[PDB]
């Protein structure tokens, strides 16, 4: 191994030295190893598939330089056993996929929760049910639950024991300004054992009654990635002559794929462009944008008198990954096993490259996505509004408390695997969208004389695409703006990574862009120099936020009232830190709690798994291109 091998190498190596606590002792990496963070998880033991795919990403890379596919494997192992809800999980009975679900409206306050069901609105037909159960012989949904409470820090345990490790939780259910402050961490198997007497349901949902019930909610970003790297995972091992060591793994991913296709549908199976709540539901794929959308939905009760499914109606572009849907598209190793599977993300992939497109802001860096669902109600759009085979253009799908595309990191992770894909198969398209966004990315990052660096942070944006017609206009129209700077590790190594591709890309298919190597070498060089430490690599960051951890109300209706397993009492006024108590004993709680009283600014350096990760990752990226 050369240079960029070798600090692959040493950083692998602190990631997988238990005392540097990574992982948990059942082999689940963490979110991070500093337990005091909080900005998607709430709490740095919980989990995330997230973290799972880049788990396997890490080791999918190790077996490329070292010929040992044992850490792969057994990562894999880890993501089935514990991260994808298992039969006993999942005992979906009486699924209709002519009535997949009763709708309920989006609002745009948490305050305006639970959202009612609306009984008479028309929902769309689910045509992968039948499919799926035909090719597998099951209902259950092979995919990734997002969210794991590792070791069971919240105390809700496994299906309602209250002690097991690999808990499934969820808290993101109340609309766009529900932050990562404001929400109520529950269970995803709710059997009324905590909460109110309808357990968390009525704080979400407002029915007539309420039965026990189970729920996973997918993040496919998350699962995509996996895909990604076991795609490179296969290719790699084929490589070494050692393809029936992974063929079992290439399997999963090619299953996986084939239920991430619930990805591709609107939230309620309306069609796109409908406009309208009381329109008729869809009738098959008049209802599917082929985009990865923010998430699908399962559940089921308890009982099994009812289950539903649902997609979503939202697509940010910084979901998407064109390399995954290419091989399940088309890499005959990954083609998933339903008649349909393969078709599909055939359509996707051509969808996603348009979407990247429409999307391209004059200066170059991606706009947010689109919604077939004006504010989560199918609105009537504003007049004037541009669109995306029906889908309205939202600067920030989903999430207003950050604008979900404010944080510039997805412009990095997203267009590393449009990189990936053109280096590939040389798409023209990709290439043009690519040498745009590089152009961009050249003229905003800082190379300070010093030997520091600097990337973006947080994004703004104005202004509009033109309504996509096939072909991309430029959109001259269409801004971005950088409002800060940072020195975001896992970011600026995913950057790295993005642009190691796609000038070895450039190099194959056209004129070798060397100075995207160059930056990206830089990067990679003045990270290693400058933020080593005991754990793997860290740079300081400043975390105002955590102001709320103190000051966020998190909003209960009034009479509402119920508790936490530790006895937290949940009720109306009640803060952030209110119903987390146990986050007093935090060992960082001292620190943080004399910080906040006395108006300073905390300051952390944290270990993301998944930085460490995209760092390792990028060094040897160079390796195996440029080396
Ligand atoms: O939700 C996207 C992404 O966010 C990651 O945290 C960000 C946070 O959103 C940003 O505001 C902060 O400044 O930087 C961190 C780290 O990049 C989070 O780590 C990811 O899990 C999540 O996917
Ligand atoms: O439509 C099947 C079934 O749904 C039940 O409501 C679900 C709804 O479909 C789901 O999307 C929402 O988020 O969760 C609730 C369950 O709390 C409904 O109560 C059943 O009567 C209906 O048969
Ligand atoms: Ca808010």
């Amino acid at each position: 191994l050369g240079e960029y091998g070798q600090r692959f190498m040493w950083l692998w190596n602190k990631i997988h030295d238990p005392a540097n606590g990574y992982f948990n002792q059942d082999g689940i990496p963490y979110h991070s190893v500093e337990t005091l963070i909080c900005e998607a998880p709430d709490y740095g033991h919980l989990t995330t598939s997230e973290a799972f795919s880049y788990y396997v990403w890490l080791e999918a890379v190790y077996g490329k330089l070292t010929g040992d596919w044992s850490k792969f494997k057994t990562a894999w192992d880890t993501l089935e056993k514990y991260m994808i809800p298992s039969a006993e999980d999942q005992p979906m009975r009486s699924y209709d996929p002519n009535k997949p679900a009763t709708y309920a409206g989006e609002w745009e306050t948490p305050d305006k929760y639970p959202s009612p069901l609306e009984f008479n609105v028309p929902v769309g037909k689910d045509p992968l049910h039948n499919e799926l159960v035909s090719t597998y012989g099951s209902t259950l949904m092979y995919g990734m639950h997002w969210l794991m409470d590792v070791d069971n820090w919240y105390g809700y345990g496994k299906r309602g024991d209250g002690v097991s490790r690999a808990s499934f939780i969820n808290t993101f259910q109340r609309g766009p300004e529900e932050s990562v402050w404001e929400t109520v961490p529950h269970p995803s198997w709710e059997e009324f054992k905590w909460g109110g007497p309808n357990g968390f349901l009525d704080l979400f949902i407002k029915d007539q009654n309420y039965s026990k019930q189970w729920r996973y909610t997918n993040a496919p970003d998350a699962d995509a990635r996996a895909i990604q790297a076991t795609y490179w995972a296969k290719e790699w091992a084929k490589e070494q002559g050692k393809f029936n060591e992974i063929s079992s793994y290439v399997a999963k991913a090619a299953k996986m794929g084939d239920y991430l296709r619930y990805a591709m549908f609107d939230k309620y199976f309306k069609p796109l462009g409908c406009q309208d709540k009381n329109a008729a539901g869809g009738t098959g794929y008049d209802s599917a944008h082929y985009l990865l959308s923010w998430y699908y939905a399962w559940g089921g009760a308890l009982d099994g008198a009812w289950s539903w499914k649902i997609g979503c109606s939202h697509a940010h572009f910084g979901y998407q990954n064109p390399m995954a849907a290419w091989a399940l598209a088309n890499d005959s190793d990954m083609k998933p096993k339903s008649p349909n599977g393969a078709s599909d993300w055939a359509k996707s992939l051509k969808r996603q490259i348009e979407f990247y497109r429409w999307l391209q802001s004059a200066e170059g860096a991606i706009a947010g996505g689109a919604t077939n669902s004006w504010n989560g109600r199918y609105e009537k759009y504003p007049a004037g509004t541009a669109t995306f085979y029906g889908m309205a253009y939202e600067p920030n799908p989903v999430y207003r408390d950050p604008g979900s595309n404010t944080w510039f990191g997805f412009q990095a992770w997203s267009m590393q695997r449009v990189a990936e894909y053109y280096y590939v198969t040389g798409d023209k398209d990709a290439g043009a969208l690519l040498e745009k966004w590089v152009s961009w990315i050249k003229s905003v990052v800082k190379l300070n004389s010093d030997g520091t660096f600097a990337i973006p942070s947080t994004l703004d944006w104005s202004g509009q695409p033109d309504t996509w017609n096939g072909t991309y206009t430029g959109n001259p129209n269409l801004h971005v703006k950088v409002v800060d700077y940072g020195t975001d590790l896992g970011i600026t190594a995913s950057l790295a990574n993005a642009l190691l591709y796609y000038s070895a890309a450039t190099k194959k298919y056209g004129v070798f862009d060397e100075e995207a190597k160059n930056l990206a070498k830089e990067l990679l060089d003045r990270m290693w120099k400058l933020y080593r430490d005991e754990k793997g690599l860290s740079a300081p960051e400043k975390r105002a936020d955590y102001k709320r951890f103190f000051e966020q109300e998190v909003y209960i209706p009034a009479g509402w009232t119920g508790k936490m397993p530790n006895g937290d009492v949940i009720k109306s006024g009640v803060k952030f830190i209110d119903i987390r108590s146990k986050y007093k004993q935090d060992p960082d709680w001292p620190k943080l709690e004399a910080a906040y009283k006395s108006g300073q600014v905390p300051e952390f350096r944290y270990h993301r798994f998944w930085a460490q990760c995209d760092i390792a990752i990028a060094n040897a990226t160079y390796e195996i291109l440029f080396g």
